[PDB]
Protein backbone atom coordinates (compact mmCIF):
# COMPACT_ATOMS: atom_id res chain seq x y z
CA UNK A 1 0.00 0.00 0.00
CA UNK A 2 1.26 3.38 -0.83
CA UNK A 3 1.39 6.37 1.35
CA UNK A 4 1.03 10.02 0.60
CA UNK A 5 5.04 11.27 1.63
CA UNK A 6 4.61 14.09 4.24
CA UNK A 7 5.62 17.41 2.60
CA UNK A 8 9.49 18.35 3.13
CA UNK A 9 8.17 21.90 4.65
CA UNK A 10 5.88 23.74 6.31
CA UNK A 11 2.27 24.16 4.52
CA UNK A 12 3.18 27.74 3.92
CA UNK A 13 6.85 27.87 3.88
CA UNK A 14 6.56 28.05 -0.27
CA UNK A 15 5.06 31.70 0.51
CA UNK A 16 4.65 34.09 -1.15
CA UNK A 17 5.37 32.25 -4.51
CA UNK A 18 3.38 29.18 -3.59
CA UNK A 19 0.33 29.89 -0.98
CA UNK A 20 -0.64 27.59 1.44
CA UNK A 21 -3.93 27.55 -0.41
CA UNK A 22 -2.35 25.91 -3.17
CA UNK A 23 -0.43 23.30 -0.96
CA UNK A 24 -3.92 22.75 0.71
CA UNK A 25 -5.19 21.68 -2.25
CA UNK A 26 -1.90 21.01 -4.48
CA UNK A 27 -0.94 18.18 -1.98
CA UNK A 28 -3.89 17.48 0.08
CA UNK A 29 -6.16 16.91 -2.36
CA UNK A 30 -4.78 16.12 -5.58
CA UNK A 31 -1.80 14.41 -4.66
CA UNK A 32 -3.20 12.34 -2.13
CA UNK A 33 -6.38 11.33 -4.42
CA UNK A 34 -3.47 10.25 -7.07
CA UNK A 35 -2.24 8.13 -4.10
CA UNK A 36 -5.57 6.59 -3.20
CA UNK A 37 -6.25 5.79 -7.16
CA UNK A 38 -3.44 4.58 -6.90
CA UNK A 39 -3.79 2.15 -4.30
CA UNK A 40 -7.16 1.06 -5.67
CA UNK A 41 -6.25 -0.15 -9.06
CA UNK A 42 -3.50 -2.19 -7.95
CA UNK A 43 -5.22 -3.70 -5.22
CA UNK A 44 -5.13 -7.77 -6.01
CA UNK A 45 -3.05 -7.09 -9.11
CA UNK A 46 0.57 -8.12 -9.63
CA UNK A 47 1.65 -4.36 -9.60
CA UNK A 48 0.94 -4.46 -5.23
CA UNK A 49 4.75 -5.63 -4.06
CA UNK A 50 6.32 -3.52 -7.06
CA UNK A 51 7.94 -0.29 -5.80
CA UNK A 52 6.44 3.46 -7.55
CA UNK A 53 9.37 3.78 -10.67
CA UNK A 54 8.72 -0.25 -11.30
CA UNK A 55 4.99 0.36 -11.92
CA UNK A 56 5.64 3.32 -13.87
CA UNK A 57 8.09 1.08 -16.62
CA UNK A 58 5.51 -1.62 -16.89
CA UNK A 59 2.00 -0.23 -16.64
CA UNK A 60 -0.07 1.90 -19.04
CA UNK A 61 -3.70 3.72 -18.32
CA UNK A 62 -4.69 4.38 -15.13
CA UNK A 63 -2.48 2.43 -13.03
CA UNK A 64 0.59 4.37 -15.16
CA UNK A 65 -1.02 7.81 -14.77
CA UNK A 66 -1.69 7.54 -11.16
CA UNK A 67 1.78 5.60 -10.18
CA UNK A 68 3.54 8.54 -12.74
CA UNK A 69 1.30 11.28 -10.99
CA UNK A 70 2.70 10.36 -7.35
CA UNK A 71 5.83 10.06 -8.35
CA UNK A 72 6.59 13.17 -10.40
CA UNK A 73 4.41 14.88 -7.51
CA UNK A 74 6.84 13.88 -4.99
CA UNK A 75 9.53 14.81 -6.69
CA UNK A 76 8.39 18.15 -7.37
CA UNK A 77 7.70 19.27 -3.98
CA UNK A 78 11.63 17.73 -3.18
CA UNK A 79 12.60 20.24 -5.98
CA UNK A 80 11.40 23.00 -3.60
CA UNK A 81 12.42 24.53 -0.24
CA UNK A 82 12.18 27.75 1.65
CA UNK A 83 15.36 29.96 1.68
CA UNK A 84 16.80 28.70 -1.78
CA UNK A 85 16.38 29.46 -5.32
CA UNK A 86 19.12 31.71 -7.07
CA UNK A 87 21.31 30.86 -9.00
CA UNK A 88 23.39 27.50 -8.35
CA UNK A 89 26.92 26.90 -7.81
CA UNK A 90 29.00 24.11 -7.29
CA UNK A 91 28.30 20.82 -9.42
CA UNK A 92 24.79 21.76 -10.50
CA UNK A 93 26.63 25.00 -11.35
CA UNK A 94 28.90 23.14 -13.64
CA UNK A 95 27.34 21.03 -15.08
CA UNK A 96 24.73 23.52 -16.65
CA UNK A 97 27.29 25.69 -17.98
CA UNK A 98 28.87 22.70 -19.83
CA UNK A 99 25.92 21.19 -21.51
CA UNK A 100 23.68 25.24 -22.15
CA UNK A 101 27.12 27.51 -21.79
CA UNK A 102 25.33 29.61 -19.00
CA UNK A 103 22.61 29.59 -16.27
CA UNK A 104 21.20 32.78 -18.26
CA UNK A 105 20.88 30.73 -21.15
CA UNK A 106 19.97 27.25 -19.27
CA UNK A 107 16.90 29.24 -17.06
CA UNK A 108 15.81 31.16 -20.66
CA UNK A 109 15.53 27.87 -22.29
CA UNK A 110 13.45 25.97 -19.24
CA UNK A 111 10.95 28.62 -18.96
CA UNK A 112 10.60 28.87 -22.09
CA UNK A 113 9.78 25.55 -22.61
CA UNK A 114 7.68 25.24 -19.46
CA UNK A 115 5.94 28.12 -20.96
CA UNK A 116 5.56 26.29 -24.28
CA UNK A 117 3.94 23.44 -22.80
CA UNK A 118 0.54 22.90 -24.27
CA UNK A 119 -2.30 21.95 -22.08
CA UNK A 120 -1.02 19.67 -18.63
CA UNK A 121 2.59 18.39 -18.35
CA UNK A 122 5.42 18.48 -16.79
CA UNK A 123 9.01 20.26 -17.77
CA UNK A 124 12.37 18.91 -17.09
CA UNK A 125 15.96 19.53 -16.19
CA UNK A 126 17.62 15.75 -16.90
CA UNK A 127 20.85 14.18 -17.10
CA UNK A 128 21.07 11.85 -20.09
CA UNK A 129 22.37 8.58 -20.21
CA UNK A 130 25.68 9.92 -21.82
CA UNK A 131 26.06 12.20 -19.17
CA UNK A 132 25.24 15.65 -20.83
CA UNK A 133 22.18 17.95 -19.49
CA UNK A 134 18.90 18.60 -21.75
CA UNK A 135 15.74 19.75 -21.17
CA UNK A 136 12.43 18.47 -21.93
CA UNK A 137 9.17 17.95 -21.49
CA UNK A 138 6.03 15.72 -21.06
CA UNK A 139 2.09 15.99 -21.46
CA UNK A 140 0.00 15.28 -18.77
CA UNK A 141 1.78 12.25 -16.75
CA UNK A 142 4.14 11.56 -18.98
CA UNK A 143 8.10 11.53 -16.90
CA UNK A 144 11.24 10.84 -18.09
CA UNK A 145 11.36 7.59 -16.17
CA UNK A 146 10.01 5.96 -19.06
CA UNK A 147 13.20 6.41 -20.71
CA UNK A 148 16.91 6.65 -19.95
CA UNK A 149 17.46 10.42 -18.92
CA UNK A 150 17.64 11.03 -15.09
CA UNK A 151 15.32 13.44 -13.46
CA UNK A 152 16.90 16.47 -11.74
CA UNK A 153 14.45 18.94 -11.54
CA UNK A 154 10.87 19.57 -12.45
CA UNK A 155 7.94 22.02 -13.10
CA UNK A 156 4.40 21.10 -12.69
CA UNK A 157 2.69 22.97 -15.40
CA UNK A 158 -0.53 21.92 -15.38
CA UNK A 159 -3.04 24.82 -14.43
CA UNK A 160 -3.97 23.25 -10.38
CA UNK A 161 -0.50 23.94 -9.48
CA UNK A 162 -0.40 27.77 -10.37
CA UNK A 163 -3.93 29.18 -10.80
CA UNK A 164 -4.71 29.56 -7.42
CA UNK A 165 -2.30 32.11 -6.87
CA UNK A 166 -1.52 33.45 -10.61
CA UNK A 167 -4.52 32.68 -12.35
CA UNK A 168 -3.68 32.13 -16.56
CA UNK A 169 0.09 34.15 -15.77
CA UNK A 170 2.09 30.86 -16.14
CA UNK A 171 5.13 32.92 -16.63
CA UNK A 172 4.34 34.89 -12.90
CA UNK A 173 4.26 31.23 -11.80
CA UNK A 174 7.40 30.30 -14.05
CA UNK A 175 9.16 33.40 -12.44
CA UNK A 176 8.41 32.29 -8.41
CA UNK A 177 8.94 28.82 -9.18
CA UNK A 178 12.91 29.95 -9.44
CA UNK A 179 12.86 31.56 -6.33
CA UNK A 180 12.03 28.31 -4.79
CA UNK A 181 14.58 25.81 -6.44
CA UNK A 182 16.01 23.62 -3.62
CA UNK A 183 19.63 23.25 -5.81
CA UNK A 184 20.60 20.90 -3.07
CA UNK A 185 17.59 18.49 -4.37
CA UNK A 186 19.38 19.11 -7.54
CA UNK A 187 22.74 18.17 -6.77
CA UNK A 188 21.90 15.10 -4.88
CA UNK A 189 20.09 14.23 -8.54
CA UNK A 190 23.20 14.83 -10.47
CA UNK A 191 25.61 13.01 -8.25
CA UNK A 192 23.53 9.69 -7.80
CA UNK B 1 -8.07 39.65 -38.53
CA UNK B 2 -10.01 37.29 -36.22
CA UNK B 3 -11.41 39.31 -33.51
CA UNK B 4 -13.15 37.86 -29.98
CA UNK B 5 -16.64 37.82 -30.36
CA UNK B 6 -18.78 39.22 -28.01
CA UNK B 7 -20.44 36.99 -25.06
CA UNK B 8 -23.73 35.80 -25.58
CA UNK B 9 -24.58 37.15 -22.40
CA UNK B 10 -23.54 38.99 -19.04
CA UNK B 11 -20.59 38.27 -17.46
CA UNK B 12 -22.51 37.54 -14.02
CA UNK B 13 -25.53 35.56 -16.07
CA UNK B 14 -24.09 32.00 -15.54
CA UNK B 15 -23.41 32.56 -11.53
CA UNK B 16 -23.59 30.98 -9.63
CA UNK B 17 -23.21 28.03 -11.55
CA UNK B 18 -19.90 29.86 -13.24
CA UNK B 19 -18.67 33.01 -11.73
CA UNK B 20 -17.98 36.64 -13.23
CA UNK B 21 -14.95 35.90 -12.34
CA UNK B 22 -14.01 32.70 -14.48
CA UNK B 23 -15.88 34.82 -17.19
CA UNK B 24 -13.05 37.69 -16.79
CA UNK B 25 -10.25 35.20 -16.93
CA UNK B 26 -11.71 32.32 -18.92
CA UNK B 27 -13.24 34.68 -21.61
CA UNK B 28 -11.89 37.80 -21.36
CA UNK B 29 -7.89 36.38 -20.58
CA UNK B 30 -7.70 33.12 -22.23
CA UNK B 31 -9.91 33.09 -24.58
CA UNK B 32 -8.71 36.72 -26.02
CA UNK B 33 -5.08 35.58 -26.02
CA UNK B 34 -6.00 32.49 -28.39
CA UNK B 35 -7.42 35.33 -30.60
CA UNK B 36 -4.65 37.88 -30.37
CA UNK B 37 -1.84 34.23 -30.86
CA UNK B 38 -4.11 33.20 -34.31
CA UNK B 39 -3.84 36.54 -35.38
CA UNK B 40 -0.48 36.84 -35.09
CA UNK B 41 0.66 33.65 -36.32
CA UNK B 42 -1.49 33.61 -39.51
CA UNK B 43 -0.13 37.16 -40.94
CA UNK B 44 1.78 36.91 -44.13
CA UNK B 45 0.80 33.77 -44.20
CA UNK B 46 -2.09 31.48 -46.62
CA UNK B 47 -4.42 30.95 -43.74
CA UNK B 48 -4.80 35.26 -44.21
CA UNK B 49 -8.16 35.65 -45.09
CA UNK B 50 -9.40 32.06 -44.34
CA UNK B 51 -12.21 30.66 -41.78
CA UNK B 52 -11.91 29.20 -38.72
CA UNK B 53 -12.39 25.57 -39.99
CA UNK B 54 -11.25 26.24 -43.00
CA UNK B 55 -7.83 26.69 -40.91
CA UNK B 56 -8.36 23.88 -38.16
CA UNK B 57 -9.24 21.56 -41.44
CA UNK B 58 -5.72 22.41 -42.92
CA UNK B 59 -3.36 23.47 -40.25
CA UNK B 60 -0.93 21.55 -37.15
CA UNK B 61 1.28 22.98 -34.68
CA UNK B 62 0.42 26.34 -32.93
CA UNK B 63 -2.40 27.72 -35.88
CA UNK B 64 -4.46 24.91 -35.26
CA UNK B 65 -4.20 24.91 -31.25
CA UNK B 66 -4.93 28.56 -32.02
CA UNK B 67 -7.33 28.19 -34.37
CA UNK B 68 -9.03 25.08 -32.46
CA UNK B 69 -8.99 27.10 -29.03
CA UNK B 70 -11.00 30.00 -30.65
CA UNK B 71 -13.45 28.19 -32.48
CA UNK B 72 -14.01 25.43 -29.25
CA UNK B 73 -14.48 28.75 -26.59
CA UNK B 74 -16.78 30.36 -29.05
CA UNK B 75 -18.74 27.23 -29.31
CA UNK B 76 -18.78 27.01 -25.36
CA UNK B 77 -19.93 30.13 -24.64
CA UNK B 78 -22.74 29.30 -26.64
CA UNK B 79 -24.00 26.28 -24.77
CA UNK B 80 -24.43 27.82 -21.63
CA UNK B 81 -27.29 30.18 -20.60
CA UNK B 82 -28.90 31.99 -17.72
CA UNK B 83 -32.34 30.25 -17.66
CA UNK B 84 -31.62 27.39 -19.33
CA UNK B 85 -30.39 23.57 -18.16
CA UNK B 86 -33.02 21.23 -17.72
CA UNK B 87 -34.31 18.40 -19.54
CA UNK B 88 -34.61 18.90 -23.10
CA UNK B 89 -38.00 18.40 -25.06
CA UNK B 90 -38.28 18.45 -28.47
CA UNK B 91 -35.98 17.51 -31.65
CA UNK B 92 -33.06 17.36 -28.91
CA UNK B 93 -35.05 14.84 -26.82
CA UNK B 94 -35.92 12.53 -29.86
CA UNK B 95 -32.30 11.83 -30.93
CA UNK B 96 -31.02 11.65 -27.48
CA UNK B 97 -33.90 9.67 -26.60
CA UNK B 98 -32.89 7.14 -29.59
CA UNK B 99 -29.01 6.90 -29.22
CA UNK B 100 -28.78 6.61 -25.72
CA UNK B 101 -32.15 5.03 -24.15
CA UNK B 102 -32.96 8.20 -22.30
CA UNK B 103 -31.97 11.73 -21.33
CA UNK B 104 -30.85 10.33 -18.15
CA UNK B 105 -28.31 7.72 -19.24
CA UNK B 106 -27.00 10.21 -21.72
CA UNK B 107 -26.36 12.41 -19.18
CA UNK B 108 -24.71 9.92 -16.32
CA UNK B 109 -22.62 8.65 -19.43
CA UNK B 110 -21.80 12.39 -20.80
CA UNK B 111 -20.28 13.32 -17.00
CA UNK B 112 -18.45 10.22 -16.56
CA UNK B 113 -16.74 10.63 -20.27
CA UNK B 114 -15.63 14.83 -18.92
CA UNK B 115 -15.04 13.25 -15.49
CA UNK B 116 -12.66 10.78 -16.63
CA UNK B 117 -10.78 12.91 -19.89
CA UNK B 118 -7.76 13.03 -18.05
CA UNK B 119 -5.17 15.86 -18.44
CA UNK B 120 -6.73 19.25 -20.46
CA UNK B 121 -9.60 19.03 -22.76
CA UNK B 122 -13.44 18.76 -24.08
CA UNK B 123 -16.18 16.48 -23.60
CA UNK B 124 -18.47 16.80 -26.58
CA UNK B 125 -22.26 15.31 -27.58
CA UNK B 126 -21.93 14.23 -31.38
CA UNK B 127 -23.90 13.23 -34.44
CA UNK B 128 -22.17 11.22 -36.41
CA UNK B 129 -21.93 10.85 -40.18
CA UNK B 130 -24.89 8.12 -39.45
CA UNK B 131 -27.01 10.49 -38.25
CA UNK B 132 -26.58 8.75 -34.75
CA UNK B 133 -25.82 10.65 -31.67
CA UNK B 134 -22.26 9.82 -29.75
CA UNK B 135 -20.29 11.16 -26.91
CA UNK B 136 -16.14 12.00 -27.60
CA UNK B 137 -13.71 13.27 -26.14
CA UNK B 138 -10.49 15.42 -27.15
CA UNK B 139 -7.36 16.04 -25.38
CA UNK B 140 -5.91 19.63 -25.22
CA UNK B 141 -6.93 21.82 -28.26
CA UNK B 142 -8.41 18.74 -30.00
CA UNK B 143 -12.07 19.39 -32.03
CA UNK B 144 -14.78 16.67 -33.47
CA UNK B 145 -14.33 19.36 -36.65
CA UNK B 146 -11.72 17.33 -37.73
CA UNK B 147 -13.44 14.33 -38.22
CA UNK B 148 -16.81 13.58 -39.64
CA UNK B 149 -19.01 14.18 -36.78
CA UNK B 150 -20.97 17.54 -36.10
CA UNK B 151 -20.71 18.90 -32.83
CA UNK B 152 -23.43 19.53 -30.72
CA UNK B 153 -22.46 20.15 -27.16
CA UNK B 154 -18.98 20.54 -25.25
CA UNK B 155 -17.81 21.29 -22.05
CA UNK B 156 -14.70 22.71 -21.25
CA UNK B 157 -12.40 20.51 -18.79
CA UNK B 158 -9.56 22.37 -18.85
CA UNK B 159 -9.08 23.35 -15.32
CA UNK B 160 -8.87 27.09 -15.77
CA UNK B 161 -12.90 26.75 -16.78
CA UNK B 162 -13.81 25.61 -13.28
CA UNK B 163 -10.54 25.86 -10.66
CA UNK B 164 -11.45 29.17 -9.57
CA UNK B 165 -15.14 28.17 -8.76
CA UNK B 166 -14.56 24.58 -7.87
CA UNK B 167 -10.63 23.71 -7.28
CA UNK B 168 -10.06 20.18 -8.11
CA UNK B 169 -14.26 19.74 -7.71
CA UNK B 170 -14.45 18.65 -11.39
CA UNK B 171 -17.65 16.59 -10.61
CA UNK B 172 -19.41 19.59 -8.78
CA UNK B 173 -18.21 21.78 -12.35
CA UNK B 174 -20.31 19.41 -14.48
CA UNK B 175 -23.27 19.21 -12.15
CA UNK B 176 -23.71 23.10 -12.14
CA UNK B 177 -22.54 22.55 -15.81
CA UNK B 178 -26.11 21.25 -16.30
CA UNK B 179 -27.74 23.60 -14.99
CA UNK B 180 -26.43 26.03 -17.33
CA UNK B 181 -27.03 24.06 -20.88
CA UNK B 182 -28.69 25.64 -23.58
CA UNK B 183 -30.73 23.64 -25.44
CA UNK B 184 -31.66 26.18 -27.83
CA UNK B 185 -28.12 25.85 -29.10
CA UNK B 186 -27.90 22.02 -28.91
CA UNK B 187 -31.22 22.32 -31.17
CA UNK B 188 -30.01 24.70 -33.88
CA UNK B 189 -26.64 22.56 -34.22
CA UNK B 190 -28.94 19.12 -34.39
CA UNK B 191 -31.21 20.82 -37.07
CA UNK B 192 -27.59 22.28 -39.32
FE1 LIG C 1 0.10 18.69 -10.10
FE1 LIG D 1 -11.00 26.97 -21.82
Amino acid sequence: SFELPALPYAKDALAPHISAETIEYHYGKHHQTYVTNLNNLIKGTAFEGKSLEEIIRSSEGGVFNNAAHVWNHTFYWNCLAPNAGGEPTGKVAEAIAASFGSFADFKAQFTDAAIKNFGSGWTWLVKNSDGKLAIVSTSNAGTPLTTDATPLLTVDVWEHAYYIDYRNARPGYLEHFWALVNWEFVAKNLAA
